[PDB]
């Protein structure tokens, strides 16, 4: 997320920072959206009010965009043996936003 | 990594924070290109004009200070060197300048 924090969803905002990473921790990824949820210019987001609190969200985001809520087909991986979030978001925003406001709708 | 910026105005600067210095016709290439990414239309604001590039001067223009539809206390973020025909940034705005993206999106016409 380099030239600015302005992403169509949290979930293409999360598959970003894994293209970058290439792998990833959850508390890796969970620093790296504290940091950008404390910018600024991140409440640009136009999504950005539909939670008060990202950093606590980035787990079951991954979960969801792993296939782990209930044919969807899985953008992200995570390995036990090495604790590290891979992915398996470039021109897939349409439907990752669609998917983010599917989550938001069915989660709490 | 993606091109998503929160306004026309912030995409803009941050072609020129990048770039340092660059001419009109650099700009207007790197705005066409951008519109004609997928991706570009997922921009909140894409739809409020239908070519962007054919707005790049007049935006420059809007943010020169050129424009008198601009608050009192407006300090421009680029100007234009005649001698060299290049755009250059005026040395953490992005919410002001979003504002005054609307701002030019409803005086402008
Ligand atoms: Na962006």
């Amino acid at each position: 997320l380099g030239i600015n924090e302005i992403s169509s969803s949290f979930f293409s905002l999360l598959l970003e920072i894994l293209l970058l990473e290439s792998q990833a921790s959850l508390p890796m990824l969970e620093e790296r959206v504290l940091d950008w949820q404390s910018s600024p210019a991140s409440s640009l987001n136009s999504w950005f009010s539909a939670a008060p609190n990202w950093a606590e969200l980035v787990l079951p985001a991954l979960q969801y965009l792993a296939g782990e809520s209930r044919s969807f087909s899985p953008f992200v991986e995570f390995k036990e043996k090495t604790q590290q979030w891979k992915l398996l978001s470039q021109d897939n925003e349409k439907e990752l936003a669609a998917l983010f406001q599917l989550w938001l709708e069915t989660k709490d």
